[PDB]
């Protein structure tokens, strides 16, 4: 699929979830981007004005992208592939309970995952891969991209 044709990519939080406080949201997202720039020559920059490559949104139900969320459970989030406009944007189902750790849907892991799609990643068949299609809470202390995650992302960006 198309990949971002630039290594300097900006993102912007459009709106905040009420489940976590702001600094926890900011932290999760930022950390989430760091997971991917840690193993690539990509470099992420949060902006607070103007238009970003990747727009992080919290929303419930139908939110204007023709892919409605489904309330609590089922679909947690989706993200659009690299592109202009909605391209690369990552949306989070506000009807999930977003958390810094467990007792909800962990924002950090979920954003590491969506961000991966936002960069043009597919899914993996390794259950230890962050791009694995099934969500499960894993230990963030021992969090690590799998080989499969590393091979895929560096095949798009080096
Ligand atoms: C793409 C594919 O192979 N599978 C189908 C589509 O079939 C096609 C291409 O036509 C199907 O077709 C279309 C375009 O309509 C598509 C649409 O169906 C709906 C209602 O989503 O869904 C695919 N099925 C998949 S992949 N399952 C959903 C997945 N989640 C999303 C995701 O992967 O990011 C995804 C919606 C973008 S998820 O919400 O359940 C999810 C969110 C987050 C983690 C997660 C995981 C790990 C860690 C943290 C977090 C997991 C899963
Ligand atoms: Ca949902
Ligand atoms: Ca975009
Ligand atoms: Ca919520
Ligand atoms: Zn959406
Ligand atoms: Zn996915």
């Amino acid at each position: 699929g198309p990949v971002w044709r630039k290594h300097y990519i900006t993102y912007r939080i459009n709106n905040y979830t009420p489940d976590m406080n702001r600094e926890d949201v900011d932290y999760a997202i930022r950390k989430a981007f760091q997971v991917w720039s840690n193993v690539t020559p990509l470099k992420f920059s949060k902006i607070n004005t103007g238009m970003a490559d990747i727009l992080v949104v919290f929303a419930r139900g139908a939110h204007g992208d023709d892919h409605a969320f489904d309330g609590k459970g089922g679909i947690l989030a989706h993200a659009f592939g690299p592109g202009s406009g909605i391209g690369g944007d990552a949306h989070f189902d506000e009807d999930e309970f977003w958390t810094t750790h467990s007792g909800g849907t962990n924002l950090f892991l979920t954003a590491v995952h969506e961000i991966g799609h936002s960069l043009g990643l597919g899914h993996s068949s390794d259950p230890k891969a962050v791009m694995f299609p099934t969500y499960k809470y894993v230990d963030i202390n021992t969090f690590r991209l799998s080989a499969d995650d590393i091979r895929g992302i560096q095949s798009l960006y080096g």
